[PDB]
């Protein structure tokens, strides 16, 4: 059967009540050998080097406009069906896809970071396109065939990005690839591509042990309570993609990502048991960053919520992540 997203993704076009079209960030055709912010920084890698950091985001500024710019055009077209708005988000993708962005053979760690965020940046907003009730990709299809064989390219290549690693090397963005190269499976109708992000939720749901932690995570010392939240939202969305593909994920290893999901949510109320564990008081920063549980929206639909797990995402919607597409509450709602 042909794969699909939750149905959510269905909706038609709003109609909310106006931007204009910028100019399409240069098409990013570099190589992939980019600074890593945590520069200089021991085996824990969470040490942040803010010259480092600059030249990051320095490096990347091209990438970070398309994720950010692109997403942002399809999002405001979903709300208010403004027809300039879809075909500057079509021109600027289509730019991208045409010239081969994203798809340099010359990469580092942090470069082949950078090209399965922007995937699945760009993939996860393309869905609501593709599969809207209102079909509005009809009057654009040399557009959407440039884009999704695009995004089927980038997505062979992240799997070859992330393939043949132990579980040492197996952390958070291993998960982001794969819920990059889940929403392209879909986006694209690649059963291979599919399989492949459900093999890796597999082995991250075996990497939660018997008490809900990660050990790679943990690893990150008084960042590990941010790294286990940052798992969060590509493990539940792999999870609530693969469910309406006939492929339920859930139990895997003893109902790991619930287990995950709760030790999380624990520790941020008391961050007590991440302490005990890593011997270093938790940065609470990225905590405190109400987007950052965007998770809630798939983990919710996966499970039957309890109370305080419903009253997080309550009083936290409406979720909005480039990462994840856009507008993760209304796909889920
Ligand atoms: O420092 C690293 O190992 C990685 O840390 C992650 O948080 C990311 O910042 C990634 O871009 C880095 O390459």
């Amino acid at each position: 059967a042909d794969l699909v997203p939750p149905p959510g993704y269905y909706a038609a076009v709003g109609e909310r009540k106006a931007g204009s079209c910028p100019a399409v960030p240069p098409p990013y055709t570099g190589s992939l050998v980019f600074t890593s912010k945590y520069e200089g920084s021991d085996s824990a890698r969470a040490t942040l080097n803010v010259k480092a950091e600059k030249t990051f985001r320095s490096q990347i500024k091209d990438i970070t406009d398309m994720e950010r710019g692109a997403t942002k055009l399809v999002t405001q077209y979903m709300r208010s069906g403004r027809d300039g708005d879809l075909a500057c988000a079509l021109n600027w993708m289509s730019a991208w896809a045409r010239a081969g962005a994203l798809q340099s053979d010359d990469f580092n760690h942090t470069g082949k970071s950078m090209r399965k965020w922007a995937l699945g940046s760009l993939s996860g907003a393309y869905m609501r396109l593709k599969f809207s009730s209102s079909r509005p990709l009809a009057a654009h299809a040399e557009q959407s065939r440039e884009i999704e064989d695009w995004f089927a390219r980038l997505g062979t290549q992240v799997v070859r990005d992330w393939s043949g690693l132990p579980l040492k090397k197996i952390n958070n963005h291993s998960y982001w690839a794969a819920w990059s190269v889940m929403s392209t499976a879909v986006v694209t109708n690649r059963r291979d591509l599919f399989d492949w992000a459900v093999s890796e939720f597999k082995v991250a749901a075996n990497q939660v042990d018997e008490q809900g932690f990660l050990p790679n995570e943990l690893k990150r010392r008084q960042r590990a309570l941010a790294y286990h939240n940052y798992a969060l939202p590509p493990l539940a969305m792999i999870a609530a993609f693969a469910q309406v593909n006939g492929v339920d994920l859930r139990q895997e290893n003893h109902g790991a990502l619930q287990r995950l999901a709760e030790r999380v949510m624990k520790g941020v109320d008391d961050e007590e048991t991440f302490e005990e564990k890593t011997g270093e008081d938790q940065d609470m920063t990225d905590l405190k960053v109400d987007n950052k549980y965007a998770w809630l929206e798939p983990y919710c639909a996966l499970y039957r919520c309890e109370p305080k797990m419903l009253e997080a995402k309550k009083d936290r919607e409406p979720f909005n992540s480039f990462r994840l597409g856009g507008e993760v509450t209304r796909v889920f709602s």
